[PDB]
């Protein structure tokens, strides 16, 4: 078709943000087809990091299964409003950046409930 970037570039979107705990967090993405060349994935790579960080440097990434639509990320901070994204690739090139959400965590309670 075109001459410049191959690959999947619809990217995927979210379309659910939910916190499974204070310091774990459940998204789920889905893919459109529709404007899809097709191809094949490679897996499913996610980003992260607390609003408190400094730039993107903090920002990780985690893999998934490219037959996985959901992703259940841990090791986050309590009560802490942060952005969140993810992006797919395959051996065509890396998709666009899904859109910015903001799941924010459960608060960090006590042995003792109220």
């Amino acid at each position: 078709g075109s001459s410049g970037s191959s690959g999947p570039v619809a990217g995927p979107y979210i379309t659910f943000t939910d916190a499974v705990n204070e310091t774990t967090i459940m998204l789920k993405w889905m893919y459109i087809p529709a404007s899809n060349n097709n191809t094949p994935i490679h897996g499913f790579y996610i980003y992260y990091r607390p609003t408190d960080s400094d730039n993107d440097s903090d920002y990780k990434k985690d893999m998934v299964e490219g037959d996985r639509y959901w992703h259940s990320i841990s090791h986050l901070q309590p009560e802490t409003s942060y952005d969140i994204k993810m992006q797919c690739f395959n051996e065509g090139g890396e998709s666009e950046f899904s859109n910015v959400m903001i799941c924010e965590t459960k608060a960090r309670s006590g042995p003792s409930s109220g």
